[PDB]
């Protein structure tokens, strides 16, 4: 057997961030990666047609100071997602260009309903602790309701209900009726609220890495050399003896003092445990699916949308549209012009039966309609990835909690099992579900093991991150009218 | 590599019934079983204090003709669960004895709401095909609401909402807010409806096996001899070559023409697949958890409750009660007097924090109050099993579907993946979740493979079961008034119009 101080299961950003911190503290680390590659839910494809493209996680932005710091130390640079020209909201077969992060509305009742919905998501969020959403004062009430129920209660207009549905589908790649209200409200709040989570400029989608996010995991693998084992799916963990034993599918045995599980919670199911897991984790890891998404990038000769004062951002309401959301994926130079689109949730399941060519055709036709341009019908290249297919992801972007699970099993996610500590973006308290969360969770799990070894004190397990000098955050502001305009039932009760 | 015709993964009832059918038709089978025993979600404990007790699946009843035929052929007998004396419905700290399957009400408004609740469960169920619940005309609308939402719309009284909530908790060991309305309605309909599923006499809970349900799996293991491999958890299935390779955790390798997967759907996750599963199954096996229950048996000197004209059946509403449902678990000889209780859904999680002794004390105190009996505080023995702990079950009794899953992923549950066929009670169309559904699924999967091999025609894959001559089924009947009395909203509409 191959002896070390710590085995990390998973060579995603979270596993790699963990292994780097432990290695940098002078411990011997092994990273056991199931796939022939590192990066996990990040994946950068290189070819001559795209140069590079993020088919998995891509965007970073202000307040994501851990992934920005790790990436800068690895020699990476960011560029800004194109948001110079107008965003488009496509509603009832028509494109409404706009500026500012929130699609505007003109009907005064619809205005009150939209304003109240966004404001209420943040008001509810203010009562949800980031590190313990189950301690929300209304935790059971919010957890025993789906986001569909909350939207049916909140939204007096079909316009607001359609946009709020798209918001849920886009943010967590799941249907409103699939997810806990408490969990979804936690998710938005732990990213700093509605504005921060939905924003390109001054939000989560502001920036990409030059050369792709995959370089984060690849460059940590570069530091670690053959301490990283590719095509080592972990099948068995035995804690009954003096050192922990970890076995891979190809019959290698690794012996360590500690283990970091840096995989999505449910992918714990792929490992056989001796002794059995404690009951609450044994059931928790059956209750926590990941969402459903096809990430699709269509390439063009030029970023032609810019010529009509469109930035390439499309927000597309309704059942018919295969893609509800797009961003300009063009490179900083104005070349490899591209639209990034998400096929979300049930649409990722329905449109999977089509061929690659059939999806390209559908997307090109939708883009032509929304951008009002025949150029959208002339793609030079297409790349796509269905994350629903992935045995060692289970989906993307992240794990969602169905109604009832977060209050009953949420405490279990980070709780150590003997000498196994838990990383993975799912266990983060800030931008959980993001590459930022992956770094927070890996460094924290690494530091829990340094503390178990007597190397650092308790108060250094959780560590604040200095603000990026390169990507400073601007404050989230509201207007007097946003804070004080009544809800629809507000305006009704007054009459 | 050990060569055979069919590797069966799982030696529960589903796997052992599959194995048996294949063996009887002259094929070489291997059963690979994770545990040091067969039975799975059935487990009969034997010691001198209890003689035998079912800590897992126990009850069989009329219309469950496949498990009755299999058990009869294996030499087993059934006896009747005691329902001679009165049932108890305990609500708001008081016990109301009754007779008949449904807890009665007297308040006329509350009577209309109770009758309408049960009638509407059955009305909705008749819209839902047993073999394709996602083809129900309103499948999307029903699957996109939880049973909590449905009971909030249906029940115009708290009395009905509290009884309906217990019905869900007890039937599927999950909360109303955890489960799809479509899935629950399907689950009840495929068991023959509300009356059949809740009933002791003429229903699911009518009988037990003399000596325990574990003997079904044991006696098939006896017939198969060393074809059954204990402590062989399957870790890897490879379908890239002519013959399927199945690897176990102890590095043994099995080679077959076909595999039957007879494990709970989510326990599919414990196997690494080459090539990867198709997309829809890959995601479906992360979306289908099992429920939560502790089965608890408290032993007494005598079945003292019978002397107060109580059969031992207690239906106990609300939050404080650790146990919402009990049955008499006394042996047919009238000795090893015992009460079987379920700790259901969130209570199975919450009370797992206590010691065995503390759970025994809380059950005795509850039973003392409900039965109006200090003797309930004098247990002679206690056995319990928290199925939430089992690595190779995931929970009990069975897999539930959260909102949105059965319409998106339902069709893949029993869809073959190349040379892999799916057994397990979860894949049944009649008494899915039960030992009955385990037999139907195991035999149907075996027959799918017999057809793939050209040994039987396609119209022999699905086979009806002759009705037991030993446990014949009384039909489910209603009265005119039960069929035609209005709902509460119906009565209000009449009042308006008048
Ligand atoms: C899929 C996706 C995700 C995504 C996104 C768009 C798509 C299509 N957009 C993002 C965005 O713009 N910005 C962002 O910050 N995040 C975005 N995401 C999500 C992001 O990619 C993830 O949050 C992040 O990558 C998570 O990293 P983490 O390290 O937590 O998890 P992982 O990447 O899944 O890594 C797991 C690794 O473990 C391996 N594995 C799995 N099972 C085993 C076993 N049994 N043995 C050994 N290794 C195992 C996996 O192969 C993987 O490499
Ligand atoms: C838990 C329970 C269930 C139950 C019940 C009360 C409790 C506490 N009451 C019942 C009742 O009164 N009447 C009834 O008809 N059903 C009742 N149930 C349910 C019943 O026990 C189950 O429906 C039935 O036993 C299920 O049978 P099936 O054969 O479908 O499934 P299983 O019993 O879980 O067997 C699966 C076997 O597979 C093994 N396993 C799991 N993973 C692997 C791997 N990777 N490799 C190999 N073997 C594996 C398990 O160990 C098990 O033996
Ligand atoms: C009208 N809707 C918005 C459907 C419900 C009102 C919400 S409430 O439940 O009436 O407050
Ligand atoms: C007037 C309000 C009565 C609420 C009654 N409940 C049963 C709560 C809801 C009925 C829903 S539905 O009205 O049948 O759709
Ligand atoms: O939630 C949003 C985007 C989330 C996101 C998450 C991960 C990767 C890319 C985008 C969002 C963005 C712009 C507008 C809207 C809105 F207002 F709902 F349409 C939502
Ligand atoms: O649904 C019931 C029982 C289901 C069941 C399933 C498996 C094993 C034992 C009980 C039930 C039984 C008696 C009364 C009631 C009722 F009416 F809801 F209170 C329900």
């Amino acid at each position: 057997s191959n002896k070390c101080d710590v085995v990390v299961v998973g060579g995603g950003i979270s596993g790699m961030a963990a292994a780097k911190l432990l290695h940098d503290s002078g411990l011997n680390v092994v990273v056991l990666e199931a796939r022939d590659r590192v990066g996990g839910r990040t994946y950068t494809l290189r070819n001559q047609k795209v140069k590079y493209v993020d088919l998995g996680g891509s965007y970073v932005g202000p307040t994501q100071n851990r992934i920005l710091r790790l990436a800068k130390e690895l020699g990476l640079e960011t560029y800004k997602v194109n948001e110079v020209e107008r965003l488009i909201h496509h509603v009832k077969g028509k494109s409404y260009p706009f500026r500012g992060p929130f699609p505007p509305v003109w009907n005064p009742i619809t205005y009150l309903d939209h304003n109240n919905f966004w404001r209420t998501m943040d008001d509810m969020g203010r009562e949800i602790p980031s590190d313990a959403p189950w301690k929300a004062p209304l935790a059971e009430e919010w957890d025993n309701m789906t986001m569909k129920e909350l939207l049916d209660k909140l939204c007096w207009t079909e316009s607001a209900k359609q946009l709020a549905t798209l918001f849920v589908n886009l943010c967590v790649t799941a249907e409103t009726h699939e997810v806990s209200a408490l969990w979804f409200l936690w998710y938005v709040k732990q990213c700093g609220g509605t504005t921060r989570i939905i924003s390109t400029t001054n939000g989560g989608q502001e920036r990409k890495f030059v050369g792709g996010s995959g370089q984060v995991s690849e460059r940590i693998m570069d530091l670690l050399g053959d301490r990283v084992k590719l095509e080592r799916p972990v099948i068995y963990i035995d804690q009954t003896r003096e050192n922990v034993l970890v076995e891979t599918l190809n019959h290698e045995m690794y012996e360590a003092k500690y283990v970091i599980s840096a995989i999505p919670p449910t992918l714990g199911m792929k490992i056989h445990f001796n002794p059995p897991l404690p009951m609450m984790r044994n059931q928790m890891i059956t209750r926590v699916p990941l969402g459903s998404v096809i990430k699709c990038i269509v390439y063009y000769k030029e970023p032609f949308w810019r010529k009509k004062d469109y930035c390439g951002t499309m927000i597309i309401d309704g059942e018919e549209a295969p893609v509800a959301y797009t961003l300009d994926d063009t490179k900083p130079e104005g070349n490899y012009a591209a639209i990034m689109g998400f096929i979300l949730a049930h649409k990722a399941r329905k449109l999977a039966r089509l061929t690659k060519e059939e999806r390209l055709k559908k997307l090109c036709e939708l883009y032509a309609k929304v951008l009002g341009s025949l150029e959208a019908l002339e793609p030079v290249h297409y790349e796509e990835k269905n994350w629903c297919e992935e045995q060692y992801s289970g989906g993307c972007y992240t794990t969602y909690f169905p109604p009832g699970i977060l209050t009953q099993y949420g405490r279990v996610l980070r709780q150590p099992v003997d000498r196994i500590y838990f990383a993975g973006t799912e266990t983060a308290t800030h931008w959980s579900g993001y590459m930022e969360g992956a770094v927070e969770a890996g460094e924290r799990a690494a530091r829990e093991i340094l503390h178990a070894m007597g190397k650092i004190p308790e108060d250094e397990i959780w560590q604040s991150e200095p603000e990026s000098v390169d990507v400073p955050a601007q404050p989230i502001t509201t207007t007097f009218l946003e804070r004080h305009l009544p809800s629809v039932p507000g305006l009704l009760r007054l009459i």
